[PDB]
């Protein structure tokens, strides 16, 4: 499992559950092609997005649908979504900590 | 000054100087059109990107070139850039301050709206 | 103005107004003695805590009363307060900006030193 | 395991390993008494600090020796340490994300 996403809610102190995540890889024409997607689990995590075979060097985008998450809680958020763009050159954990008007993201590469 | 960007360096405890910032607005055909650009000053701030008149309702993307910043300090960072995407002026003109706190493998962004 | 505190609210995207701040300095007997205190203004800032003359070398603690802030908004937060502990003026007088970004279960603090 | 600490390094994108952590409980005379301590493991985590029986309601302080961590990497840090003070009223994860001049802490309560 080379790529894992974890999403946390800073308002409620809890995993961010059922948050949609879309992963894209940059194609040779500088366009983003769909690569993987899912919804975070009860633990705020999304595993099994890809395999070592498929996860070749390249530029990836992870898009987290933070707007839909805050709207379900009745809170008006600022951002349309959160995006994390990085080059893969090798276990990657992308973590995001969400508030309505702020987010932080961190990469743990182990 | 309806749109301001402030960028700080969490490694050196200093403003992040000479950071390139590009702003885009989503077009009628869902394309990102260039809107404004600049570089942060010695105080880590970028003012003067736009005017009230030009800054109409829409979805904007503020792209901060964090990679070039870290590379020039001899650090190879994780992210290609930091992107902030938001709807602006939805219910009338607001002033927006977009702040970013930068580390090589992490960044935080906050908005202050008034 | 060698010591400044800026506090932002990540829930409302606004400065955090009327937040109590207490500063202490470590005494000769390793006790925290009161040094200065105040409340953040409408811009979330607290200036005028001290002067260059009074702000001598030492270990300082800036305690931000985040709990009272969240309670007054009807939120029961996790932390009792946010504490920032640092050595100041170790190699001559510096100016220190201590920034805090607040959420009910999380806070971040950054220092800008010049 | 009601109390867990996780510490991450934002400069290197890695767990913060061998970081000393001291936990204190507020005594009736408003003094801090030692409660538990240890060093984070390879995964930046510290488990087995206390038991359900011992972890009664009260005010706790978690102190993370961030200064010693940065000094071992040859980087001059700002803070003397990072402190997290909270009331326990029930699995608590305290996470800290460390930079030389900045830290963030978050509580996940599940
Ligand atoms: O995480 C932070 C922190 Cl702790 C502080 C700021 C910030 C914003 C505005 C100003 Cl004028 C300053 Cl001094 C700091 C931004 C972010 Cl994103
Ligand atoms: O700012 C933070 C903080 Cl304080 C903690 C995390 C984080 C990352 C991984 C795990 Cl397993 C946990 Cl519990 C927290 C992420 C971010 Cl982005």
């Amino acid at each position: 499992c080379p790529l894992m996403v974890k999403v946390l809610d800073a308002v409620r102190g809890s995993p961010a559950i059922n948050v949609a995540v879309h992963v894209f890889r940059k194609a040779a024409d500088d366009t983003w092609e769909p690569f993987a997607s899912g919804k975070t689990s009860e633990s705020g995590e999304l595993h099994g997005l890809t395999t070592e075979e498929e996860f070749v060097e390249g530029i990836y985008k992870v898009e987290i649908d933070t707007k839909s998450y805050w709207k379900a809680l009745g809170i008006s958020p600022f951002h349309e979504h959160a995006e994390v763009v990085f080059t893969a050159n090798r276990r990657y954990t992308i973590a995001a900590l969400l508030s309505p008007y702020s987010y932080s993201t961190t990469a743990v590469v182990t």
